[PDB]
């Protein structure tokens, strides 16, 4: 499946406590470049996700203080399954493979650049992956939602990077995610 250099935030999220994994099946996931740390922000769309009995994956710049402090109580304490992981890389790449993540879950990317904010995020907001395992440093994510059109769409807009980069890096990431998408 579809792999994502990041772990989970905090260990208590693990609901395999012999492999210190998370695994859910058809589970919601939250795809933001913001950080998560004031409770406000998390509230709204954890009481709409607990209504749907689905575990959530949150993908965010971060998830930290109150609302990560929020977050493991309501798992600890068998409310919901839900898991917060760091976005992979930084910058414009962080960016470019959260709107990929954003493509092969049918989620929208609630991006900070376009205004998009975590506090009004609604489940139809919210992408679904089939198959989601969070290990201390990786997460697997096996996704069907993708539109295939999108994803063509996507690999078209990334062959020309690949095809003008000139970078071993570049060229190494691009092509992979080429593959991710694939």
């Amino acid at each position: 499946g579809m792999e994502i250099d990041r772990g989970y935030i905090s260990p208590q999220f693990v609901t395999n406590q012999e492999r210190l994994l998370v695994e859910y099946d058809n589970c919601r996931v939250l795809v933001t470049d913001q950080k998560i740390d004031a409770i406000r922000d998390i509230i709204p769309i954890l009481e709409q996700v607990t209504r749907l009995n689905a575990p959530l994956l949150i993908i965010a710049e971060d998830v930290s203080g109150e609302a990560l402090a929020t977050l493991v109580v309501n798992k600890l304490r068998g409310v919901l399954n839900v898991c917060a992981i760091k976005a992979p890389g930084f910058g414009e790449r962080r960016k470019s493979l959260l709107q990929d993540i954003a493509i092969v879950t049918g989620a929208e990317f609630i991006a900070k650049d376009l205004g998009m904010k975590v506090e009004q995020a609604v489940v139809e907001q919210l992408g679904v992956a089939r198959k989601v395992t969070v290990a201390n440093n990786t997460t697997t994510l096996i996704a069907d939602a993708a539109s295939k059109d999108e994803i063509e769409m996507r690999i078209a807009q990334l062959k020309k990077e690949l095809a003008e980069t000139d970078s071993v890096y570049d060229t190494e990431k691009l092509s992979e995610r080429i593959a991710k998408l694939s």
